[PDB]
């Protein structure tokens, strides 16, 4: 019978304790939690901060005492593992009541003891009014700094997705707030220019939005006086925690009430590394495909180990809470001789941006050039169902493939609706390896209320297609503005159009009289098309290609130009 | 110059007319239209009536005069093509204002002519207050009698997409309505078990939903007395357009002020008929996978051609836009030399139904077993997003399977929210050829608002492969009912449960105290367990399988058997 202990009881760890007992009931599973709740919905708590959650209940899907009737697991909180030893198959433990130590003996040991937020070497960053929100004690301290020290300002540090949430809580709870982030965009996950249609959403609320902007140094100051209705003073925009001045990178001071700091993740590797087990170079746990570490005892998963990239395959650290669950799922199914193994991560990820979806997998275009990968990339802006029906929205949807094999690289898009659809379509058909020119005879569900015709997936493919053919000869929102003198300008919008914006010189031909209005076009120039998302520039290029023309589109049309600068 | 000539100017006929034209500016292209629109909405036509679409102009894509603007195609409205002598390669048209007649020449020929209502032999279907719905003016005749009949209760015949959506239409303009549907169940794409839970959102929505029956005679009743108010009557309820009075094959009798007759679709085959064109066992045009009939001048598309089925390979008709868009475009890239094939029909579908979305891909459990193919099935039924998140719905899903090989044969889903998304991963999984197996390694878009932790399909994916390895053993909501005196019936729910309905006989030890409790349980039987989705009961079956009994779960619990009624 196997003794097998697991250390942290959240995604990794509790799925694998689940998991390890609907395989062997003769197994005994020891499950270790520094923390007081087991299985708690980390993902769920910028929304308890809101109030969108409403009941602090919902949070914790199982306890102590479920895990025991269920699934006979000896579940121990505020137990933390404080060493690994690996000769003698023993690991010691503290009890954080009292201090107290004992060890325990494994057969086979899992370690998901997650990642922990990055501490940032910023002067002054320690103190009352600065939080990072990992679970739910970080939790209870921000509702209880909210509270007692009268927050009517805050700042969030980082713009990835826990920045991103908990900047839109603070603006749910009345809260005027400013996001810093040290990139020139938000959410790097997608480019930049897909960032732009986030950035405006974020502006657009009120929110105070610093890109390519550091902190320097925080200052803490106590506050000294106490107002009261006594001496006849207003209390109602007091701080009695204190005060905090942040020195920003450019030298510029902002006042603030509290301060969250959300600048990412590291993996926990204290436990690991005091062991002697391989850490890899970006500073995860290292495994092999079956989740074992450098010793074969001993499994990890989770936000702790560094995965293979299914592109590329080199590795990444992506802490999501899908691949945890599914990796200690399979951590268990090894542990009991299956020899499953892992086929790597792809990052599919989502985030809420007020009213927008922001999402994506695979690689994006930043990735892409870093690893000399040559790719082509299309954009299209389609609606999410067919127009005439209420309710649709522009899916603006981004695509990184290679130009010559037609592989799937990446997708991208952002959107008020129907985001999550476009990107797990993406997800399955990158991991089934299809090809763009497979993606063209994609059938999916249509009826007017839930899609069109054809899908955002079926015109980007279409697109991507043509370029692949040489049907299309593209140019992009960054090559526009750069001109030479055997090109020429065309804007073939309607002139109503030109008014909310263009191109600096374009001369004007609407498509539908370009027909007739062509031999104002001179054959020896390049003519350089762009019309306002890419559709109706594709039809123009074809009627001046088909007419001996040398041509080229641009991608995305004014649409992506605009919100990429 | 090719001259190129199409017949039908909607989903197929357009389509290959746009993509045509932005092939060759050389190409004369001109394309008949026997009604007055080109480009309709036909899909939009239901939602129109109800006024949820406010503006009949939202119902037109295009126009004559926009296509010869754009894309220099002459359309003729009001040309009905008569005849096609093949051999001379010109057709013989009709000019519907004159009844006079001319002959055009043509180089490649494209039917896209459609498929229309099907005619019943019912006595006295033919009638001023009975009417089916193709077109725009079909529309507009049911919109007059609707409102010149002052319409307060009305019946619609056939429980496929369209008399959903005219039933549905209806019932939001204030109209009592009656659905009659011959076969057990509305929505054929999917199982009469999954139609369960569109039936009871029917039936509460109020409607008269009479399943298994039929309409044997209509009798239609002109109205003799117009009461008035200076007559001194109540004018509130009459109908000066008349009355039905039908017949039905129980002979009941039912009174109602409008029928609308929706009982499928037939090809428009006459003209390849009379042409001598090849023609399908199931009555469609039959084409090769370039699309082209059996004269190589001539290429066919849409609701007029039979298909091949994806997962057979076996002919097949798919009366969908989807397809016959992705048709028409490739026959206009052959028609250029490309030689491009269409690769299969899944008949991905979907449609509303109140606050339900009903929705399938592949092949249904009556389509295989017809067929003589083994598979298999799994239900789940798992919450659309992170169940701690607000507004989070059951999906309930369908996937079927061969239980030795993982093919995907296909998947069915019914439920409030996210049943697009669901469908559409399932068409892409089948279509890149993924086995079940493979599925439970999709790594979908996560965040609370959108998805969870593990995705339905990923729960669809475990639960199969649990079958396929033998690490389940299932029992289907249709065998529960027999039992023998070697199998023992057990609920795992709480007792608090049984309340909402359980199964006769059945012992109750809730799977929280099982493991204690096991004991009473005789292993000389084989212990058939029930929960209320299927999830608690499987945490059982493995206890109980691990401790050496034989066992089987009821695959989507209580409630898929509760829905099967
Ligand atoms: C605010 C927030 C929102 C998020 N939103 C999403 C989202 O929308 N989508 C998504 O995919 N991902 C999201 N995530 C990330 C997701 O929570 C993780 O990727 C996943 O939980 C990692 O699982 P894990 O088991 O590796 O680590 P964790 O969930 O962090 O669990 C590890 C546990 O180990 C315990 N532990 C550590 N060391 C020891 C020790 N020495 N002894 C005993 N116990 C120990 C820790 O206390 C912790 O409780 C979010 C995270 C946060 C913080
Ligand atoms: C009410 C309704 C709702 C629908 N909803 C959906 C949905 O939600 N999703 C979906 O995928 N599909 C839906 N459809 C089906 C979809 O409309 C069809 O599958 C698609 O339009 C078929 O395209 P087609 O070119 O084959 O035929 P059609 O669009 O019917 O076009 C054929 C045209 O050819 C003309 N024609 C025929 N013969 C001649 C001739 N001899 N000479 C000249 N003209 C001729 C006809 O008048 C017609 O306008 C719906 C259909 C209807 C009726
Ligand atoms: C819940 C948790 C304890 C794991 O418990 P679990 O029992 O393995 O998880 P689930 O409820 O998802 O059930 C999955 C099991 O039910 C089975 N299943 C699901 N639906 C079923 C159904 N309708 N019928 C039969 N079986 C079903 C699956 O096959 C799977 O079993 P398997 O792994 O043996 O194949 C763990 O995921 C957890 O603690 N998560 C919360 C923390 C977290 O993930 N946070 C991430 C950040 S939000
Ligand atoms: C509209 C219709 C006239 C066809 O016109 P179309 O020009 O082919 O259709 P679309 O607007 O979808 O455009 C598709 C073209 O735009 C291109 N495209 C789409 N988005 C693009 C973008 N942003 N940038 C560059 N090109 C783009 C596509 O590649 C495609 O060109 P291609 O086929 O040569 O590759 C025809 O579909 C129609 O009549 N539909 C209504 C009738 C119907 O389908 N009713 C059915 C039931 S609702
Ligand atoms: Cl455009
Ligand atoms: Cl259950």
């Amino acid at each position: 019978m196997k003794k097998i202990l697991i250390i942290g009881g959240v995604a990794g760890g509790a799925s694998a304790a689940a998991r390890a007992r609907r395989l062997s009931e003769t197994a005994e599973i020891i499950m270790f939690e520094r923390g007081e709740y087991v299985s708690f919905a980390n993902c769920g708590l910028p929304y308890h901060i809101s109030g969108e959650i409403a009941q602090r209940s919902a949070l914790v899907l199982q306890t102590p005492e479920s895990f025991k009737a269920r699934f006979n697991v000896e579940v121990r909180v505020k137990h933390e593992v404080v060493a690994i030893d690996r000769a003698a198959k023993l690991v010691t433990v503290r009890r954080l009541l009292d201090g107290s130590e004992y060890q325990e003996s494994y057969d086979t040991l899992l370690l998901s003891p997650g990642a922990a937020p990055i501490v940032p070497p910023i002067p002054g960053v320690d103190n009352p009014l600065t939080h990072s929100l990992r679970n739910i004690p970080d939790m209870d301290r921000i509702l209880q700094t909210i509270q007692m020290n009268n927050v009517e300002h805050a700042t969030v540090v980082g713009g990835g997705f826990i920045g991103l949430e908990m900047m839109e809580s603070l603006h749910h709870l009345g809260i005027k707030t400013t996001l810093l982030e040290l990139a020139d965009q938000v959410m790097t996950p997608v480019d930049r220019e897909m960032a732009g249609f986030a950035h405006q959403a974020i502006r657009d609320q009120g929110v105070d939005l610093r890109l390519g902007t550091a902190l320097s140094e925080v200052s803490y100051q106590v506050q000294t006086h106490v107002a009261s209705d006594a001496a006849g003073e207003d209390t109602a925009h007091q701080h009695i925690k204190g005060h905090l001045s942040l020195t920003l990178s450019n030298g510029e001071l902002l006042e603030t009430d509290l301060l969250i700091m959300a600048i990412g993740v590291r993996p926990e590797t204290q436990l690991a590394r005091d062991a002697g087990l391989a850490i890899g170079e970006l500073g995860g746990i290292k495994v092999n495909a079956m989740m074992q570490t450098s010793d074969p005892a001993i499994y990890a998963v989770g936000d702790a180990v560094e995965e293979q990239d299914f592109v590329t395959g080199q590795a990444c650290l992506v802490p999501l809470a899908g691949p945890a669950n599914r990796q200690g799922r399979m951590a268990a199914d090894n542990m009991f001789g299956r020899e499953e193994r892992y086929q790597g991560t792809q990052g599919t990820a989502i985030c809420k941006v007020f009213d927008l979806a922001v999402g994506a997998t695979g690689k994006n275009e930043k990735q892409l050039k870093q690893a000399g990968i040559a790719f082509e990339k299309v954009y299209v802006h389609t609606a999410s169902h067919a127009s005439y029906y209420p309710g649709a929205e522009v899916v603006s949807f981004k695509l990184l493939f290679d130009p010559v094999k037609g592989t799937i690289f990446g997708a991208q898009a952002v959107g008020k609706d129907g985001i999550d659809k476009r990107i797990d379509v993406m997800a399955v058909a990158q991991r089934a390896g299809m090809t763009v020119e497979q993606l063209q005879h994609l059938e999916l569900s249509y009826a007017p209320p839930y899609g069109s015709a054809k899908d955002v997936i079926n015109q980007a493919a279409f697109v991507a297609s043509n370029i692949i053919k040489g049907d299309a000869t593209p140019i992009h929102f960054d090559q526009i503005d750069n001109l030479s003198e055997d090109q020429l300008l065309l804007d073939v919008r309607n002139p109503g159009e030109l008014q909310n914006g263009g191109l600096e010189g374009a001369v004007n031909i609407p498509v539908d009289e370009l027909r007739d209005r062509m031999h104002e076009l001179p054959k020896d120039k390049e003519i350089i098309i762009f019309s306002q998302v890419g559709l109706r520039g594709n039809v123009a290029y074809r009627q001046l290609v088909n007419n001996g023309y040398r041509a080229r589109n641009l991608i995305g049309g004014y649409r992506t130009y605009k919100f990429a600068s």
